[PDB]
């Protein structure tokens, strides 16, 4: 049964709730966007209207196979009707087609879903800046103060300039970035433009690109990938092992791996400033993990609803257990004492 932090009172809406099958009294389903988690339940099968970006929609007509009849795309920074009730969908800082989502209800009260984000103070100066917002129902993925992390500009310099290196010492090195899912582009794109390549990727992932409303997408990837050098592989196949039986695939065309394993915050965030990062290296292959978010540090988290200054906060991460819960009110309380809310 559909929990309450999904649930948009005063309204027939739901966000991200499709694993409950028909949720009563929703009128629409709307989704913030194509992870697997927040879109799961969904397929061919699903016949209630979902509200979405329109990257979104294309990814869930072409994927998941949702009849387009049942798919309802907004666009971005405008001011729309649904079922009789204002809404604004905002970019999330997320991954492709991930958005925010105000919601003006009829009583008058003003309610920000912000999916999964990374906060940014350009945010500040959104739709969301003229009227008071009441109610924040809020990505808490790194509610916590050892939670830090470079800006997502420092981690792409860094990349750019150690493949550039690697590629120039050995034109007959490859480069390969691992990925399980849509976001983190911009990693393999950098790399590649500095390159002067394409990226190389198996059918079922250039698929997904194709949905993504990149400018210029078709110059910039590949299914060929003889001709590429920058490829992409599931992030289960970086490691030692796999990207040695990567390298006998590619037909002695190259000599030696640099790859990179784009991650969430591991342990040793703590310590390891972005330039003194150094790779584990086996032989002819060397790895790099480089800590590239899609979600707000806890700084980030804090600045953001500081400014907000929200009447009530509802987290929608790390929801589960109560010990959890008890740590994020606790920080919530001091962040409004603080800032005088
Ligand atoms: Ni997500």
């Amino acid at each position: 049964t559909c929990p309450f932090y999904k649930k948009i009172p005063g309204t027939g809406f739901t966000v991200d709730a499709f694993q409950y099958g028909v949720v009563e009294g929703c009128t629409a389903y709307f989704l913030t966007h194509f992870h697997s988690d927040h879109y799961a339940g969904l397929s061919k099968h699903f016949t209630f209207p979902v509200y979405c970006s329109e990257i979104t929609g294309n990814l869930l007509k072409n994927k998941l196979h949702v009849q387009e009849q049942y798919i309802h795309p907004l666009p971005l920074d405008t001011e729309c009707i649904v079922n009789g009730v204002k809404v604004v969908l905002l970019d999330a800082n997320h991954c492709p087609g991930a958005v925010m989502i105000l919601f003006y209800l009829p009583n008058g009260t003003v309610i920000l879903h912000t999916g999964d984000f990374r906060a940014d103070p350009s945010m500040e100066r959104s739709l969301l800046a003229d009227q008071k917002v009441h109610m924040l129902y809020l990505d808490t993925t790194y509610c916590s103060p050892e939670y830090t992390f470079p800006s997502q500009q420092e981690v792409i310099r860094f990349a750019i300039n150690t493949a550039f290196e690697a590629v120039t010492l050995n034109p007959h090195a490859l480069v390969v970035c691992g990925t399980y899912s849509i976001g983190k582009e911009k990693v393999f794109l950098a790399i590649a433009d500095v390159l002067g390549s394409k990226v190389g990727m198996s059918q079922e992932k250039y698929k997904t690109l194709q949905c993504l409303n990149i400018p210029e997408i078709n110059s910039l990837i590949t299914t060929d990938m003889c001709s590429s050098l920058v490829h992409l592989l599931p992030m289960m196949q970086i490691n030692f092992k796999g990207l040695q039986s990567h390298l006998k695939k590619c037909g002695g065309k190259y000599n030696q791996i640099l790859a990179f394993r784009p991650t969430g915050w591991t342990h040793s965030n703590k310590f390891t400033r972005i330039a003194d990062v150094i790779p584990q290296t086996k032989g002819n292959i060397s790895i790099y993990g480089i800590p590239y978010s899609e979600h707000s540090s806890y700084l980030e988290m804090k600045r953001f609803v500081q400014w907000l200054k929200p009447q009530k906060i509802i987290p929608t991460v790390n929801v589960g257990t109560w010990k959890s819960r008890s740590t994020m009110e606790k920080y919530f309380r001091e962040w409004k004492l603080e800032a005088g809310y």
